[PDB]
């Protein structure tokens, strides 16, 4: 029979073998292994030390699967349209081929977001007659979106930028229109070579700038990526539909995917494991031959004995990667061996992506106090429309961000009320790290080493606490010495995706890269080696996906491996849906 | 004979061989080998690709000696003064030995900096007529300085911390007063496992924080390191004393440290040699006996045969130890052997301190347009502070300080005229590295593999320079469309320092850690281990010193292994003047 190899239990690398399964391509006599370096809870309470799976993990309060939670890693997702070509449509195919549509719900975000922005208080709404504290005429008395549309249309001037293909297509061939106007960049110039933070600058100024990055909604990426993608992804016509969640967690997702893929492993004969706190520790080829070494969990850098296959995804994000990488780049590998990982052309596209470090922080209350009639300024997640929304409130502070779940549990736990407080950006992953550590002790942990996401959500210090209190005082009432008046959090808990084996939260397309080839081309990187042998060893994941910022990404790279290199039909349709772009 | 084999020819590595030779410890018939990664010009022209050595870097504009110059690294001192005993002693006392300090120079800087913040101009003397455009009530109206001088004082209390004995036992056991008042951080914190951004924060707000952060002097340090330490160096007690620069560059220290080490071996009998293009592939134990392989320039992953040594020297900063350790800590080690740089110990130490990113661009132009009469707002170079200065001119943008070096060229007919454009700090990391491509190309050499700083300051993209020349005009005459009144630079080139194997370009102590003990016992790093065997290996440099900003803190730690290891005479009167903090 086959073996099919999947190193990485997340998203990326459930999804794989549930497809190999479900789809027949893996039949009766056939493996599927997979191997996680931690210890999720696939097989119910105390089956692991969190839910699975790898970014994605839904928190219950006291571990309780009745209580309110909160998504400690992904939250929502974008329901399939097919009318439209927009949202995430194999997450969509994947939940409905679960059995698990009926737990879709909305995820209503307010339309009049509180926005607290250089020690002003002001609701969405009211910028016509309350301008944010910014030196930006004319953008300052308008949501921040304005602005981003703005810079978007000026970037990609009359190319058409509305199907996920035209916007592939800017990837590669957008041009700055030729009437740009520039001191720092030609009319004309290749939009994939420039930073999107450099030419917002450039356009919008500094004010400008920290007004949309400091004021602009979550989905709206600022950082210094890809010009030409972040322009279609940020414009007036960047792709978009309804926001839902899955009731009960989107955690259930991954505990699915896996009991689905063993149940019909079962009913097909085929051979499907999930061997747990045992990682990828050095992979390379000799010839299409994968040899690879595993450690374990308790002592991750030593290599047990050199096993082969002829079928290994590497179903994990760039600074996962890396460390796989270090084991064999200093080494003195045997003869007629190529070290895939550590080949130029296959470092080069990996760094086809920047990172961004993100910090969350969950706090569960014992009463919903934002809600409270004397709060100065609560967050406005009632009516403006119709129905119950989650916020944000926005702010340019470290704590950028805030999304009010409240009590989201089915009503039968003893009610509690939980707020979700957002820590991101390389401006400030080294404020939120220093609150990791209890103020009375030492580090004891070298930072590289601490694999706190992989275990699970961590107990928030006494010192995190209070400065989440702090700073949410200073949101809702204008001073911090109301933080007295906040409860204490009946439960507080954070997740800091920057530290390994994660090393971001999310990855965005690097200037000065040819998307599309990296999209494809980085998928078999045997074929970024003049000469080599193809072998089946794949890298899927989000990262180097079209869709970056979700699940979808990581469904679409595996996908597109199952049929490219395994010939399987879709489940998607992708006559308007590339999985990935085209060159 | 005795062998000392040295792994870096930065300042530490050149100091430590120049005292093991003019010192006498040394003797006829000793070997003294120094192994550098780089090719720096220790022997004049044609002798190596830019001037000695690591961080150091003097850059003559058009490769011509004679012409300006501008420090591309380190640019200036603190000399020594006894009588107060303050300053530089070894760099003081260095200089001097070398037959350099007739070349010594005040470095002056302006008492009325031009201020461009939130797109206002303000110089600094002019804050009481127009305040600074930051919600901080009275400290808007008041020096940057003020604030840090404030914050200090809010942490040190009544705690002594004027002499450098008394700011290393603040380190270790210094407490937030009785009188603190946060809603954050207990009376009687530990001020060492504080953040210092987190605390400055919690104590004067966001906009307290961006205004020090914005509009603070160039020595200012706002980053979340060690707030025991930021307090007594940023605080109206900070190590002071008279600023000076070498004329004709700081490099020349460097290549005088090694031509006056080699010529004072060759009288004393001890075999002497630099072998450059030749890195520390990894290094292990036997017992006391230091093993380890090189890797050349060319293939700097691969090593060569083990070679042995009784005396061996880490001359190098974090991101260098960290690619060192990266080659043994996968590996399937001899037996016997002590994986020294991966214990457990070891790997923690090293993380007692956090990386600065910085970039500086060093532009020469045919005249000094800053002084034009037609300039809006102009440098204040001239008078304030009676002698000319060098700036700086401190901004809220990517490019935080100017200086303005002018003409300091030595002889030529045609001088030009230096600016040096600084971007530091995690946040702008991203923003400016894309800026190193040109817009019509690719990146073709995977990040983490662009040796770039060690080669030598490479000349800046169109794009580079054009953000450059946009951010002066907004500076210098408040409209971004003055950029075409900027004459093009003769020469513009940068030096990325984030890059490896720099990896920074400052490091900080940080909280969570007993920085007295750190200094001390990293230095020895057998001394980590319990149970190991004792070996002559040391880790010397800035980064694990007293004195982290500066070169003499690379002295001071390869004094202090002199000193406390080899036995030797120390050069430094330490009365007043302990090389490293005593615990
Ligand atoms: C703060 C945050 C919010 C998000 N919000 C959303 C959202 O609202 N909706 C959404 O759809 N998406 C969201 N995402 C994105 C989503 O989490 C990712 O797209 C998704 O988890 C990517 O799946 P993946 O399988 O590619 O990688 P990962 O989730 O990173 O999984 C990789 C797996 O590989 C394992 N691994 C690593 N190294 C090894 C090794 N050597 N051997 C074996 N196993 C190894 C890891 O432990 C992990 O289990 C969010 C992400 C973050 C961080
Ligand atoms: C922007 C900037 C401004 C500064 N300003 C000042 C200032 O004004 N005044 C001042 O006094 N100081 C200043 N400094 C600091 C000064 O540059 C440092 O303190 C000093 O260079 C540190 O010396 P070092 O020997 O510890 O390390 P480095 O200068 O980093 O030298 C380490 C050496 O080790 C080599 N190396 C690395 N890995 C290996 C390997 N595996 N094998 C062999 N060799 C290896 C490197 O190539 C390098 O030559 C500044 C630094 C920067 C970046
Ligand atoms: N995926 C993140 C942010 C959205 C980014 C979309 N560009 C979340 O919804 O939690
Ligand atoms: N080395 C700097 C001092 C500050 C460095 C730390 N950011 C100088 O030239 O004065």
């Amino acid at each position: 029979g086959t073996t099919y190899t999947i190193f990485g239990a997340g998203p990326a690398g459930l999804y794989t073998a549930w497809r190999l399964v479900t789809g027949g391509k893996a039949v009766a006599g056939d493996t599927i292994q997979l191997y996680e370096w931690g210890d999720y809870a696939f097989d119910g309470p105390g089956s692991g030390t969190r839910l699975p799976a790898g970014r994605i993990v839904t928190h219950f309060c006291n571990d309780d699967p009745k209580q309110s939670y909160i998504e400690a890693g992904g939250m929502r997702f974008i329901e399939w349209d097919g009318t439209k070509s927009q949202g995430h449509q194999l997450v969509t195919l994947t939940i409905q081929a679960l059995g698990l549509s009926g737990k879709v719900i909305d995820f209503n975000t307010t339309d009049n977001p509180l926005l607290f922005l250089r020690e002003e208080h002001i609701y969405q709404n009211d910028l016509a007659t309350h301008p944010a504290p910014y030196n930006t005429p004319g953008n300052n008395e308008q949501p921040a979106a304005t602005l981003f549309s703005n810079i978007s249309a000026l970037i990609t001037g009359d190319a058409p930028v509305s199907t996920r293909t035209q916007q592939c297509a800017f990837y590669g061939s957008g041009r700055l229109p030729s009437t740009f106007n520039s001191f720092v960049y030609p009319p004309g110039s290749i939009a994939g070579n420039i930073g999107y933070w450099n030419v917002f600058y450039d356009q919008a100024g500094n004010e400008g700038y920290e007004y949309a990055a400091d004021a602009g909604g979550y989905t709206s990426n600022v950082i210094n990526w890809n010009a030409a993608n972040a322009a279609v992804y940020n414009g007036e016509f960047a792709p978009g539909g309804a926001f839902k969640t899955v009731n009960g967690g989107y955690s259930q997702v991954f505990v699915q995917l896996y009991q689905q893929t063993l149940a019909a492993a079962q009913e097909a004969g085929v051979a499907f494991t999930l061997t747990q706190r045992t990682r990828l520790h050095s992979v390379w080829l000799e010839d299409d031959v994968v040899n690879y070494r595993l450690a374990s969990a308790e002592n991750p850098f030593k290599g047990g004995a050199v096993q082969t296959t002829q079928n290994a995804f590497l179903a994990m994000p760039p600074a996962s990667l890396d460390l796989v990488a270090e084991a064999t780049r200093y080494a003195d590998m045997p003869e007629g061996t190529l070290d895939i990982l550590n080949a130029e052309g296959v470092q080069l596209y990996m760094d086809g992506v920047i990172r961004q470090p993100s910090m969350r922080v969950m706090l569960f209350f014992d009463r919903p106090w934002w809600t409270d009639a004397d709060v100065p300024y609560p967050p406005d997640l009632t009516s403006d429309g119709a129905p119950n929304t989650f916020g944000p409130t926005i702010t340019d502070l470290p704590l950028r961000q805030v999304y009010y779940f409240g009590n989201n549990s089915d009503g039968t736990a003893n009610p509690v009320y939980g707020v979700l407080a957002s820590y991101d950006d390389m401006q400030y992953v080294q404020f939120w790290q220093e609150l990791e550590i209890d103020v009375g002790e030492r580090r004891k942990v070298p930072i590289d080493q601490d694999y706190q996401v992989l275990f699970g959500p961590r107990k928030a210090t006494d010192t995190m606490i209070r400065m989440v209190l702090l700073e949410l005082a200073k949101v809702h009432w204008g001073d911090p010495n109301a933080a007295h008046q906040i409860p204490w959090p009946v439960e507080a808990i954070f997740n800091d995706f920057s530290l390994n084996p994660f090393g971001a939260g999310y990855h965005a397309w690097a200037a000065h890269y040819d998307i599309c080839d990296v999209m494809q081309r980085i998928r078999q990187p045997t074929g970024l080696v003049p000469g080599a042998t193809a072998a089946n060893l794949f890298i899927i994941g989000e990262a180097y996906s079209n869709d970056q910022a979700w699940v979808e990404g990581a469904f679409c790279t595996a996908e597109s491996v199952l049929v490219d290199y395994y010939g399987m039909t879709t489940i998607a349709d992708t006559t308007n849906y590339p999985l990935i772009c085209a060159c």
